[PDB]
C-alpha cells in the first residue's frame, strides 16, 4: 500500500520537462535496495526453516 | 535440541518474514511497473 | 549497449518471475502454516 | 491456489495413527525446495535488474 511519491510516479509532465531518465534512475536504486533486503530475509528464511529441519529430524528418530 | 517453544516462535517468526516478502515484493513490483511506462512512452516516442 | 528491444524484453520478464514468485511464496506460506498447526497439536498435547 | 494434497494435508486422523511427524517432514523437503528457488529467481531477478540500470544509466550520460 507504500504508494509512489510525486519524485516515484513518471508522468507525461516528467518527459516534457526530460526528468523521466532520473526519475527511472531513482526507482533504480530503490528496486535494487529491495532486491536486497528481500534476499537478506530469504537467507534468514533459509536458515530458521532449516533449524525446525533439525528439530523435526530430532524427534522422528526419537520415535526410533 | 531446541524445544518445543523455540520450535513455535521460528515458526512465528517465519510466517511474518514471509508477509514481509510479500509485502516488499508488492512494493517492488510497483516500482518495476513505473520503469515500464517509461521505457513504453520512451518506445512508443521512438516509433513516432 | 543493449537495445530499447531487449530493455523491454528484460522488463516483461522482471514482472513474470516477480509474479512467480509471489505464486510459489503463496504455496510455502500455505505449507508453512500445516508445520504450524502440527506443532500447535503436539504443543497443546504437551500441556494436556 | 496448489492446494494441499492429504499427503500434506496434517489431520488429527493423522495424528491418531502416529504420521503427523512424517507429514511435517514431507512439508519440510518442499518448503525447502521452494525457497531454493524462490531463492533463484532472486539471483535471476538481481542479474536482469543490474542490466536495465547499466542501460538507464548509458542513456542518461548520452544527454551529458
Ligand atoms: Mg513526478
Ligand atoms: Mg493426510
Amino acid at each position: 500500500e507504500r504508494k509512489l511519491t510525486p519524485l516515484e510516479h513518471i508522468t507525461s509532465l516528467d518527459l516534457k520537462g526530460g526528468i523521466g531518465i532520473t526519475e527511472a534512475l531513482r526507482l533504480q536504486m530503490e528496486v535494487q535496495k529491495q532486491l536486497h533486503e528481500q534476499l537478506e530475509i530469504q537467507r534468514n528464511l533459509q536458515l530458521r526453516i532449516e533449524e525446525q529441519g533439525k528439530y523435526l529430524q530430532m524427534m522422528f528418530e526419537k520415535q526410533n
